[PDB]
């Protein structure tokens, strides 16, 4: 499989 | 806020 | 999070 | 009274 | 507070 | 009888 | 006999 | 992906 | 002369 | 709050 | 969430 | 003077 | 398969 | 915050 | 000839 | 997975 994912979840 | 980010997920 | 505040109460 | 005061709160 | 006050009573 | 102030007073 | 095959599976 | 297969069977 | 005062001032 | 005061000033 | 408070503030 | 305030914010 | 879960998550 | 989750993936 | 199987596979 | 099989191929 191929899976690519970015997250900057900031408060 | 400042984000840069560049994915080429290939199968 | 953000947050500039500034008070000068004299009496 | 006298007040001079600056603020640029960013994110 | 800022109060100014003059008092020249004679009798 | 003779008499002479000034006040000026500022907050 | 006579045989040829080629599997690639992949997940 | 990427395959490459050359199958030339004979009696 | 005859004087009486009084004065109980809060903040 | 609370004051009680009495004043009986005579001349 | 549980909170319980009380304020009987008086001048 | 009187003041009274309570805060209990959670995140 | 078989499977059996309980979540009772309070905030 | 809450969170509660559950994840039982088979192949 | 003579076989006889039986198979029950469950995921 | 699950997978069952049965073969018994004869001459």
């Amino acid at each position: 499989y191929t899976i690519a994912a970015l997250l900057s979840p900031y408060s």
